[PDB]
Protein backbone atom coordinates (compact mmCIF):
# COMPACT_ATOMS: atom_id res chain seq x y z
CA UNK A 1 0.00 0.00 0.00
CA UNK A 2 1.27 3.57 -0.63
CA UNK A 3 -1.48 5.89 1.18
CA UNK A 4 -2.00 3.50 3.75
CA UNK A 5 2.38 3.60 4.33
CA UNK A 6 1.34 7.50 4.58
CA UNK A 7 -1.04 7.25 7.28
CA UNK A 8 1.36 4.49 9.33
CA UNK A 9 4.39 7.38 9.16
CA UNK A 10 2.15 9.90 10.03
CA UNK A 11 0.56 8.37 13.08
CA UNK A 12 3.79 6.63 14.35
CA UNK A 13 4.98 10.28 14.26
CA UNK A 14 2.19 11.55 16.02
CA UNK A 15 2.14 8.46 18.92
CA UNK A 16 6.25 9.45 19.49
CA UNK A 17 6.11 12.82 19.87
CA UNK A 18 2.31 12.83 22.18
CA UNK A 19 5.40 10.27 24.57
CA UNK A 20 7.91 12.61 24.31
CA UNK A 21 5.58 15.62 25.41
CA UNK A 22 3.96 12.94 28.33
CA UNK A 23 7.83 12.61 29.68
CA UNK A 24 8.44 16.65 30.31
CA UNK A 25 4.92 16.96 31.67
CA UNK A 26 5.91 14.22 34.58
CA UNK A 27 8.96 16.39 34.72
CA UNK A 28 7.28 19.67 35.19
CA UNK A 29 5.09 18.45 37.89
CA UNK A 30 8.17 18.34 40.33
CA UNK A 31 8.26 21.85 39.75
CA UNK A 32 5.15 22.64 41.87
CA UNK A 33 6.71 20.96 44.77
CA UNK A 34 9.84 22.69 44.45
CA UNK A 35 7.89 26.32 44.08
CA UNK A 36 6.08 25.07 47.33
CA UNK A 37 9.56 24.60 49.04
CA UNK A 38 11.39 28.08 48.10
CA UNK A 39 7.59 29.51 49.00
CA UNK A 40 8.61 27.90 52.44
CA UNK A 41 11.99 29.04 52.18
CA UNK A 42 11.15 32.50 51.66
CA UNK A 43 8.72 32.48 54.43
CA UNK A 44 11.30 31.49 56.72
CA UNK A 45 13.91 34.57 55.83
CA UNK A 46 11.06 36.94 55.50
CA UNK A 47 10.84 35.84 59.80
CA UNK A 48 14.40 35.67 60.00
CA UNK A 49 14.88 39.27 59.08
CA UNK A 50 11.27 40.54 61.30
CA UNK A 51 13.40 39.24 64.18
CA UNK A 52 16.83 40.51 63.24
CA UNK A 53 15.22 44.19 62.17
CA UNK A 54 13.33 43.53 66.21
CA UNK A 55 16.77 42.90 67.48
CA UNK A 56 19.05 45.55 65.99
CA UNK A 57 16.13 48.59 66.60
CA UNK A 58 16.28 47.11 70.63
CA UNK A 59 20.40 47.49 70.00
CA UNK A 60 20.40 50.63 68.56
CA UNK A 61 17.93 52.07 71.13
CA UNK A 62 20.54 50.52 74.14
CA UNK A 63 23.01 52.22 72.18
CA UNK A 64 21.07 55.87 72.12
CA UNK A 65 20.48 55.32 75.80
CA UNK A 66 24.53 54.18 77.30
CA UNK A 67 25.55 57.19 74.89
CA UNK A 68 23.48 59.54 77.18
CA UNK A 69 23.80 57.78 80.35
CA UNK A 70 27.57 58.24 79.77
CA UNK A 71 27.43 61.93 78.54
CA UNK A 72 25.95 62.69 82.07
CA UNK A 73 28.08 60.81 84.28
CA UNK A 74 31.56 62.28 82.40
CA UNK A 75 29.56 65.77 83.81
CA UNK A 76 29.40 64.66 87.38
CA UNK A 77 32.99 62.83 86.81
CA UNK A 78 34.66 66.57 85.34
CA UNK A 79 32.60 67.91 88.49
CA UNK A 80 34.63 65.63 90.73
CA UNK A 81 37.78 66.66 89.25
CA UNK A 82 37.63 70.53 89.57
CA UNK A 83 36.43 70.47 93.33
CA UNK A 84 39.44 68.01 93.57
CA UNK A 85 41.65 70.85 91.90
CA UNK A 86 40.42 73.51 94.49
CA UNK A 87 41.53 70.99 97.85
CA UNK A 88 44.84 68.23 96.88
CA UNK A 89 46.99 69.17 94.14
CA UNK B 1 -26.07 -0.47 -11.39
CA UNK B 2 -22.48 -2.02 -11.51
CA UNK B 3 -21.53 1.56 -11.24
CA UNK B 4 -23.59 2.50 -8.67
CA UNK B 5 -22.15 -0.73 -6.21
CA UNK B 6 -18.51 0.89 -7.36
CA UNK B 7 -19.27 4.53 -6.91
CA UNK B 8 -20.61 3.56 -3.18
CA UNK B 9 -17.49 2.11 -1.76
CA UNK B 10 -15.40 4.73 -3.49
CA UNK B 11 -17.23 7.42 -1.85
CA UNK B 12 -17.26 5.82 1.64
CA UNK B 13 -13.80 4.55 1.59
CA UNK B 14 -12.98 8.16 0.13
CA UNK B 15 -15.14 9.80 3.45
CA UNK B 16 -13.15 7.82 5.42
CA UNK B 17 -9.95 8.82 4.10
CA UNK B 18 -11.09 12.52 4.72
CA UNK B 19 -12.20 11.92 7.98
CA UNK B 20 -9.13 10.98 9.09
CA UNK B 21 -6.81 13.56 7.59
CA UNK B 22 -9.01 16.37 8.88
CA UNK B 23 -8.87 14.73 12.09
CA UNK B 24 -5.02 14.12 11.74
CA UNK B 25 -4.50 17.64 10.94
CA UNK B 26 -6.56 18.55 14.28
CA UNK B 27 -3.76 16.09 16.15
CA UNK B 28 -0.62 17.75 14.46
CA UNK B 29 -2.40 20.86 16.04
CA UNK B 30 -2.91 20.36 19.30
CA UNK B 31 0.54 18.66 19.57
CA UNK B 32 2.50 21.39 18.29
CA UNK B 33 0.80 24.19 20.28
CA UNK B 34 1.27 22.29 23.21
CA UNK B 35 5.22 21.54 21.90
CA UNK B 36 5.48 25.26 22.05
CA UNK B 37 4.30 25.45 26.10
CA UNK B 38 6.36 22.98 27.15
CA UNK B 39 9.68 24.53 25.68
CA UNK B 40 8.13 27.68 27.66
CA UNK B 41 7.73 25.61 30.52
CA UNK B 42 11.46 24.11 30.49
CA UNK B 43 13.23 27.66 31.13
CA UNK B 44 11.02 27.43 35.05
CA UNK B 45 13.52 24.00 35.06
CA UNK B 46 16.49 26.80 35.66
CA UNK B 47 14.89 29.33 37.39
CA UNK B 48 13.79 27.37 39.84
CA UNK B 49 17.57 26.47 39.86
CA UNK B 50 18.51 29.66 40.54
CA UNK B 51 16.17 30.88 42.95
CA UNK B 52 17.36 27.76 45.21
CA UNK B 53 20.93 29.24 44.88
CA UNK B 54 19.14 32.63 45.93
CA UNK B 55 18.07 31.66 49.41
CA UNK B 56 21.09 29.34 49.88
CA UNK B 57 22.89 32.66 49.48
CA UNK B 58 20.37 34.73 51.90
CA UNK B 59 20.70 32.08 54.67
CA UNK B 60 23.87 32.40 55.07
CA UNK B 61 23.61 36.23 55.20
CA UNK B 62 21.34 35.81 57.83
CA UNK B 63 23.54 33.06 59.81
CA UNK B 64 26.21 35.91 59.62
CA UNK B 65 23.52 38.46 61.10
CA UNK B 66 22.48 36.93 63.80
CA UNK B 67 26.14 35.93 65.01
CA UNK B 68 26.88 40.02 64.50
CA UNK B 69 23.75 40.57 66.33
CA UNK B 70 24.29 38.07 69.14
CA UNK B 71 28.15 39.64 69.95
CA UNK B 72 26.71 42.86 69.32
CA UNK B 73 24.44 42.31 72.34
CA UNK B 74 26.45 40.56 74.34
CA UNK B 75 28.98 43.44 73.65
CA UNK B 76 26.00 46.65 75.03
CA UNK B 77 25.46 44.00 78.10
CA UNK B 78 28.81 43.91 79.44
CA UNK B 79 29.19 47.58 79.27
CA UNK B 80 25.59 48.16 80.65
CA UNK B 81 27.19 46.37 83.62
CA UNK B 82 30.18 48.69 83.58
CA UNK B 83 28.64 51.56 83.28
CA UNK B 84 26.27 50.49 86.64
CA UNK B 85 29.53 49.87 88.42
CA UNK B 86 31.14 53.42 87.35
CA UNK B 87 28.06 54.78 88.56
CA UNK B 88 28.25 53.57 92.16
CA UNK B 89 31.95 54.92 92.10
CA UNK B 90 31.04 58.54 90.91
CA UNK B 91 28.29 58.58 93.90
CA UNK B 92 30.40 57.58 96.28
CA UNK B 93 32.86 60.08 95.15
CA UNK B 94 30.43 63.18 95.28
CA UNK B 95 29.18 61.72 98.98
CA UNK B 96 32.67 61.79 99.79
CA UNK B 97 33.09 65.39 98.63
CA UNK B 98 30.06 66.75 100.58
CA UNK B 99 31.79 65.27 103.55
CA UNK B 100 34.83 67.02 102.73
CA UNK B 101 32.92 70.02 102.38
CA UNK B 102 30.33 69.60 105.35
CA UNK B 103 33.17 69.22 107.23
CA UNK C 1 -12.92 -9.49 -7.77
CA UNK C 2 -10.14 -9.10 -6.45
CA UNK C 3 -10.00 -5.25 -6.41
CA UNK C 4 -13.69 -4.55 -4.13
CA UNK C 5 -11.59 -6.66 -1.38
CA UNK C 6 -8.75 -4.72 -1.91
CA UNK C 7 -10.54 -1.45 -1.74
CA UNK C 8 -12.91 -2.85 1.70
CA UNK C 9 -9.52 -4.32 3.15
CA UNK C 10 -7.78 -0.51 2.78
CA UNK C 11 -10.96 0.93 3.77
CA UNK C 12 -10.80 -1.36 7.01
CA UNK C 13 -7.32 -0.24 7.76
CA UNK C 14 -8.19 3.78 7.64
CA UNK C 15 -10.98 2.66 10.31
CA UNK C 16 -8.13 1.33 12.52
CA UNK C 17 -5.75 4.11 12.12
CA UNK C 18 -8.76 6.23 13.47
CA UNK C 19 -9.38 4.33 16.55
CA UNK C 20 -5.36 5.26 17.03
CA UNK C 21 -6.26 8.79 15.93
CA UNK C 22 -9.07 8.98 18.63
CA UNK C 23 -6.58 7.63 21.85
CA UNK C 24 -4.39 10.21 20.60
CA UNK C 25 -6.89 12.55 20.87
CA UNK C 26 -7.48 11.87 24.18
CA UNK C 27 -4.10 12.03 25.22
CA UNK C 28 -3.49 15.33 23.75
CA UNK C 29 -6.50 16.68 25.79
CA UNK C 30 -5.14 15.31 29.03
CA UNK C 31 -1.48 17.20 28.24
CA UNK C 32 -3.49 20.25 27.63
CA UNK C 33 -5.34 20.23 30.87
CA UNK C 34 -2.01 19.59 32.67
CA UNK C 35 0.20 22.52 30.92
CA UNK C 36 -2.93 24.91 31.95
CA UNK C 37 -2.67 23.81 35.74
CA UNK C 38 1.71 23.66 35.26
CA UNK C 39 1.15 28.01 33.18
CA UNK C 40 0.44 28.38 37.27
CA UNK C 41 4.14 28.03 37.96
CA UNK C 42 5.34 31.03 35.64
CA UNK C 43 3.50 33.45 37.88
CA UNK C 44 4.98 31.75 41.17
CA UNK C 45 8.36 31.72 39.90
CA UNK C 46 8.15 35.64 39.36
CA UNK C 47 6.59 36.17 42.59
CA UNK C 48 9.18 34.08 44.25
CA UNK C 49 11.99 36.08 42.36
CA UNK C 50 10.13 39.34 43.75
CA UNK C 51 10.59 38.21 47.04
CA UNK C 52 14.29 36.95 47.08
CA UNK C 53 14.60 40.59 45.17
CA UNK C 54 13.23 42.16 48.79
CA UNK C 55 14.87 39.96 51.12
CA UNK C 56 18.28 40.80 49.55
CA UNK C 57 17.76 44.43 50.19
CA UNK C 58 16.26 44.22 53.86
CA UNK C 59 19.87 42.31 53.98
CA UNK C 60 21.80 44.75 52.68
CA UNK C 61 19.82 47.73 54.95
CA UNK C 62 20.76 45.18 58.09
CA UNK C 63 24.37 44.98 57.41
CA UNK C 64 24.52 48.62 57.01
CA UNK C 65 22.83 48.98 60.25
CA UNK C 66 24.57 45.76 62.06
CA UNK C 67 28.42 47.68 60.89
CA UNK C 68 27.09 51.12 62.60
CA UNK C 69 26.47 49.56 65.54
CA UNK C 70 29.70 47.61 65.60
CA UNK C 71 31.12 51.12 65.17
CA UNK C 72 29.10 53.02 67.46
CA UNK C 73 30.00 49.97 70.54
CA UNK C 74 33.71 50.07 69.74
CA UNK C 75 33.69 54.16 70.11
CA UNK C 76 31.79 53.51 73.63
CA UNK C 77 34.38 50.79 74.91
CA UNK C 78 37.24 53.36 74.03
CA UNK C 79 35.53 56.47 75.79
CA UNK C 80 34.72 54.02 78.79
CA UNK C 81 38.30 53.09 79.16
CA UNK C 82 38.97 56.87 79.39
CA UNK C 83 36.31 57.79 82.18
CA UNK C 84 37.34 54.87 83.78
CA UNK C 85 41.18 56.22 84.39
CA UNK C 86 39.38 59.77 85.42
CA UNK C 87 37.11 57.83 87.97
CA UNK C 88 40.30 55.83 89.66
CA UNK C 89 42.64 59.36 89.35
CA UNK C 90 39.55 60.71 91.80
CA UNK C 91 39.45 57.89 93.89
CA UNK C 92 42.89 57.85 94.84
CA UNK C 93 42.78 61.93 95.42
CA UNK C 94 40.15 61.36 97.62
CA UNK C 95 41.48 58.53 99.71
CA UNK C 96 44.58 61.04 99.81
CA UNK C 97 42.47 63.36 101.56
CA UNK C 98 40.78 61.10 104.06
CA UNK C 99 44.16 59.50 105.03
CA UNK C 100 46.18 62.98 105.68
CL1 LIG D 1 30.54 55.07 80.76
CL1 LIG E 1 34.38 60.73 90.05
Amino acid sequence: GKEVENFEKNLEECITRITNTEKCLKELMELKTKARELREECRSLRSRCDQLEERVSAAEDEINEIKREGKFREKRIKRNEQSLQEIWD
